[PDB]
């Protein structure tokens, strides 16, 4: 059992093992793991077991992180608690690789080279194939959720502000496809290529307005998957927007880029390219290796439909902390 030491950070006492030094806020903190020589990120959970909803989300997060073992997905390096028993088990800390920046801090409103864009988006997609294969969707993919290196190695965070969001999430559709994350990728890719936000809506309705201007009004196939006739009649009522030509916004882009984007930013989520399909697109020829794009082991999400007592969630979480084996 390690020896801990306490300290004030983010307006609260953090008790962590000796090995982790130089905690600096980023609630998350950067640190240096002196035992393994890694810069790491330490997340202290916000009141993990005050309520049943808190306790389940604590458990969800730990279950997800213990499962993910992929180079482009944030994985778990340690999980600890200063408590010596379940009885006094009240705090949870999760440790991961510290990447250093996010895709915002990187791009910095500048335009990236096409090669650089390929490598970044390929990594995103490679990571999404993995997580999608475990039947997990991100739901909120965006630049500040993509942690990146000085070397540009990328890892996705917080899987399972409204600029990268699929139009159906925004409209409370409720039966999401994994291609909601593909919409977000399209938004990210286009921003990397031009230096600007593709859809910088001022609010909810302006966002949907800017989308429709680019992608045009919903088609006939799409309309017949919409139940509400009032929703339908409002739509067919609007000015009839043709889909825009993807060249005009992306002038001088690799035409393979424009092709992939056309396949990603399709209103109809059923008609969007999937992560695995996108990896095999020609835009990625220089990075694509079909035998190094792995899928996940199947992930038991049977706890999601359970309604249990707070002490049950808290105990399940305690068990997973106690069974944790650091990776190699
Ligand atoms: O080094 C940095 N700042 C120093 C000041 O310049 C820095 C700046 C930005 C970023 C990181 C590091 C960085 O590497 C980083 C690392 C982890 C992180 N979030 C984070 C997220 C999670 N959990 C999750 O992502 C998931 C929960 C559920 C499924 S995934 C976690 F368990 C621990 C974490 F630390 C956010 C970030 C944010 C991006
Ligand atoms: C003005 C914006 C119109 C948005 C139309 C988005 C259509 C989203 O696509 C819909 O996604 C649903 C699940 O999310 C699927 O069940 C539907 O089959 C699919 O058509
Ligand atoms: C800017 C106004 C756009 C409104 C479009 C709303 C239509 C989405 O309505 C969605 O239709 C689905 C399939 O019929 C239903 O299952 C969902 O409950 C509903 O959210």
């Amino acid at each position: 059992r390690p020896t801990f030491y306490r300290q004030e950070l983010n307006k609260t006492i953090w008790e962590v093992p000796e090995r982790y030094q130089n905690l600096s806020p980023v609630s998350v903190c950067a640190a240096f793991d002196t035992k393994t020589g890694l810069r790491v990120a330490v997340k202290k959970l916000s009141r993990p077991f005050q309520s049943i909803i808190h306790a389940k989300r604590t458990y969800r997060e730990l279950r997800l992180l213990k499962h993910m073992k992929h180079e482009n997905v944030i994985g778990l390096l340690d999980v600890f608690t200063p408590a010596r028993s379940l009885e006094e088990f009240n705090d949870v800390y999760l440790v991961t690789h510290l990447m250093g920046a996010d895709l915002n801090n990187i791009v910095k409103c500048q335009k990236l080279t096409d090669d650089h864009v390929q490598f970044l988006i390929y990594q995103i997609l490679r990571g999404l194939k993995y997580i999608h294969s475990a039947d997990i969707i991100h739901r909120d993919l965006k630049p500040s959720n993509l942690a990146v290196n000085e070397d540009c190695e990328l890892k996705i965070l917080d899987f399972g502000t409204r600029w990268y969001r699929a139009p159906e999430i925004m409209l409370n559709w409720m039966h999401y496809n994994q291609t909601v994350d593909i919409w977000s990728v399209g938004c990210i890719m286009a921003e990397l290529l031009t230096g600007r936000t593709l859809f910088p809506g001022t609010d909810h309705i302006d966002q949907l307005k800017l989308i429709l201007r680019l992608v045009g009004t919903p088609g006939a196939e799409l309309l017949k998957k919409i139940s509400s006739e009032s929703a339908r009649n409002y739509i067919q009522s609007l000015t009839q927007m043709p889909k825009m030509n993807f060249a005009n916004v992306f002038i001088g882009a690799n035409p393979l880029a424009v092709d992939l984007l056309e396949k990603m930013l399709v209103l109809d989520s059923d008609k969007r390219i999937t992560a695995a399909q996108a990896l095999a697109h020609a835009y990625f020829a220089q990075y694509h290796d079909p035998d190094d794009e792995p899928v996940a082991d199947p992930y038991d999400q049977s706890f999601e439909s359970r309604d249990l007592l707070i002490d049950e969630w808290k105990s399940l979480t305690y068990d997973e902390v106690i069974s944790f084996v650091p990776p190699p």
